[PDB]
């Protein structure tokens, strides 16, 4: 049943909305793994197979391994169309001839396969929960008794063929264009691993990606619309009409973004001590390098005086 088309940053045209949001959830304590926002990717996931109440009761785990295996490869063929066809917020920025976005959505989803798996899934994520449930059942039944890390070590035991599943449907993209020849091995050779494990920062460098690319998108509108003639516009005396409207619709964006920033930063830090969110973002994404992020979402009385458009707010006067 189902796992169709992507529709989490909305339809592919002439599809109209149904765009997901990123849903914050309260973060108590956090030993083992979690996430403070849900990814709209994520809530998107293509479970199929496994889910619709859970469909794996009574299933084999050499019949979870293939469903599993199905559900990854079909992830990866709808995250290709979505990204190719320019869709996915990610991928409207610039662009082997990979769709821009394409690789890391598909890592992502793969990290997102794994915790769902593992049942350390961040945020008890309603659609599949009872699932791991299932599966600590069957993988128990099915394998040599020595429980969390039996599961864990069956799943480092099929990881690599999983991937594979990754490696495979992009070699079957290669029925489509001649603009590049894909080997299977342009999203990497093997899964994600070291802190893009831990799913809580899988999730955050995920919306910083996505911050960074509507961001620069802002700065674009704004820099069209405040600053032609030669170099005036709203300078003056205040602001005026295209010019207001692209500031006031990044100072609404910076408004909505902030209380997800200071979940995932508070959540980030505390965790990785020593470490800041800012360094996290920027090192990993190109978009995120020119974001001042203490400036864009500072919580002083006068900043909101002073920079009434947070860091563009010198481009709009």
């Amino acid at each position: 049943r189902g796992c169709q088309s992507k529709t989490y940053d909305g339809k592919i045209f002439p599809g109209k909305g149904g765009e997901k949001q990123w849903i914050c959830k309260d973060t108590i304590i956090h030993g083992d793994t979690n996430g403070a926002c849900i990814p709209p990717r994520t809530q998107n996931l293509c479970v199929g197979e496994l889910w619709d109440r859970s469909n794996i009761k009574n299933d084999t785990k050499e019949l979870l391994k293939e469903k599993i295996k199905n559900a990854i490869h079909k992830e990866t063929e709808l995250l290709y169309e979505y990204h190719d066809t320019g869709t996915a917020i990610i991928s409207k920025n610039d662009k082997n001839g990979l769709p821009k976005g394409f690789c890391h959505a598909v890592q992502r989803s793969f990290i997102d396969y794994k915790n769902m798996i593992l049942g350390t899934s961040v945020n008890i994520y309603e659609h599949i929960g009872k699932l791991q449930e299932d599966i600590k059942k069957i993988i128990e039944k099915g394998t040599p008794q020595q429980s969390t890390e039996n599961v864990n070590a069956w799943w480092k035991g099929i990881e690599r063929e999983m991937w594979d599943a990754v490696r495979c449907a992009i070699t079957k993209i290669n029925k489509k264009n001649n603009n590049s020849i894909f080997n299977g091995d342009e999203c990497g050779v093997s899964p994600p691993t070291g802190n893009d494990e831990d799913q809580s920062v899988s999730w955050f460098k995920e919306w910083g990606e996505q911050f960074c690319i509507e961001r620069l998108r802002y700065e674009q509108n704004i820099r069209e619309a405040c600053t032609i003639n030669g170099k005036n516009e709203k300078k003056g005396d205040k602001i005026q009409g295209a010019c207001k409207r692209k500031c006031e619709k990044y100072k609404k964006y910076i408004s909505e973004k902030k209380q997800e920033w200071d979940k995932q930063k508070t959540k980030y830090e505390n965790k990785y001590v020593g470490k800041s969110a800012s360094d996290l973002l920027k090192e990993n994404y190109p978009e995120c390098i020119s974001a001042n992020f203490d400036f864009i979402f500072n919580d002083n009385i006068e900043y909101k005086t002073y920079y009434p458009y947070g860091d563009y707010s010198s481009i709009c006067s």
